[PDB]
C-alpha cells in the first residue's frame, strides 16, 4: 500500500499499489508538490500491485529506495520498491535492482534513461 501527501492538497494519494502510487509522486505530482509519502512496505516493486504479504510500515520519502538497473522501466515503467532496511534494498540490487538510494536522493537520470550508453548516477558522486 502507498499514500502521498502533497503539500497544499487536503487530501492525500493514496492506492494499494505502491509502485504505482510512487509513479505519481514522480511525476503527476506537477498539481500539488510532494510533502511526505508514507508507505506500507509489503514488496511494492519486487512484487507486483499485488503485493506479497504484510511487512514493514515506513515513510517512503525517509527511506530506502531502489530503482531496478536489470529489471524496471529504464527507458518505460519504472518501478521502486521502498524499504526502511538498507541492506534489503541493496540484497533486491544484488539480484535486479540497480542502486539504493533514498527518497531526497532520487534523481531522474537513475530512475530513467533517454538509452544508457553508460549513463551517470545521481550525479556522478556516490
Amino acid at each position: 500500500k502507498a499514500q502521498i501527501f502533497l503539500e497544499g492538497s487536503p487530501a492525500p494519494l493514496f492506492f494499494s499499489q505502491v509502485r504505482d502510487a510512487i509513479a505519481y509522486a514522480r511525476g503527476p505530482e506537477q498539481i500539488a508538490p510532494i510533502l511526505v509519502i508514507y508507505v506500507n512496505d509489503m514488496g511494492a516493486a519486487g512484487a507486483t500491485w499485488d503485493q506479497p504479504g504484510d511487512g514493514n510500515w515506513i515513510a517512503a520519502d525517509k527511506a530506502f529506495y531502489v530503482v531496478g538497473s536489470a529489471r524496471r522501466g529504464g527507458m518505460g515503467a519504472p518501478e521502486a520498491v521502498p524499504f526502511s532496511s538498507r541492506d534489503e534494498a541493496a540484497a533486491f540490487v544484488l539480484a535486479e535492482g540497480g542502486q539504493v538510494l533514498a527518497l531526497a536522493d532520487i534523481t531522474d537520470a537513475m530512475v530513467l534513461t533517454p538509452v544508457e550508453t553508460g549513463s551517470e548516477p545521481r550525479a556522478d558522486d556516490e
